[PDB]
């Protein structure tokens, strides 16, 4: 861990964190590992974020994630992988559903696309509200016999969170700005998940500005013009 330089996307200001979920993903991982590293916002354009370890460039985001978990190990660094297989697949279809929802221009399809995103969101809400086996044994579940854990896998942030949280945040900001869509408040688990993230510095200080995210989708998202 002698040399760790992280190159994330830069915002319109040229210095701030720009909208790039993959960037926030790796940023959060390094932060949660407690390792010494440097961040440099650069104009990556369409190029993905990357990092250099001891001068050697690392590429991909999934491959970079595997390297960091395999290199920064106990006892000096905490293992950040999720213990439950289900935690790594919750909400995987959300971003895809959201993108098709906000990229649509025909009003005749809006309703269906919206239900698509909502259903994807409810599945994620369901997992977060269903107590994990540990909580059931521990009797760590609420009076509603409902899960009250803070994140996907448990009460500690994991690689699954570093991957999902940035996309989920983007979905919330953009879908609201360009469709006036709100993640229903009845999805108590999902909202409790999001609020917990906003309380942790590792997500807050690695997060792009609401205006930055919105401006980023100004061309991507389309207005429901055609019937």
């Amino acid at each position: 861990a002698m040399g760790i330089e992280l190159f994330v996307k830069a915002g319109i200001d040229g210095e701030s964190i720009g909208n790039c979920p993959d960037s926030q993903r790796l940023f959060m991982i390094l932060w949660l590992k407690g390792v010494v590293f440097n961040v440099t916002t650069v104009d990556l354009g369409t190029h993905p974020p990357f990092l250099t370890f001891n001068g050697d460039v690392k590429t991909d985001v999934n491959k970079i994630e595997e390297f960091l978990e395999e290199t920064l190990t106990p006892e000096k660094y905490p293992k950040l992988a999720a213990k439950h297989r289900e935690s790594n697949t919750a909400g995987i279809d959300i971003f895809s559903k959201f993108s098709a929802y906000i990229k649509n221009t025909k009003q005749q399809n809006n309703a269906a696309l919206e239900r698509g995103l909502t259903k994807a969101l409810k599945k994620l809400d369901d997992y977060l509200n269903t107590p994990l086996p540990e909580e059931i044994d521990a009797n760590t579940c609420g009076e509603d016999k409902g899960s009250r854990r803070k994140f996907l896998d448990g009460d500690e942030l994991t690689l699954a969170d570093c991957n999902l949280l940035p996309k989920l945040h983007v979905v919330k900001i953009v879908a609201k700005k360009y469709r006036n869509y709100d993640i229903p408040a009845e999805m108590t688990g999902l909202w409790r998940y999001l609020k917990n993230a906003y309380a942790r510095d590792e997500f807050t200080n690695t997060c792009a500005a609401d205006s930055e995210i919105e401006l980023a989708y100004a061309d991507v998202a389309k207005r429901l013009s055609r019937s």
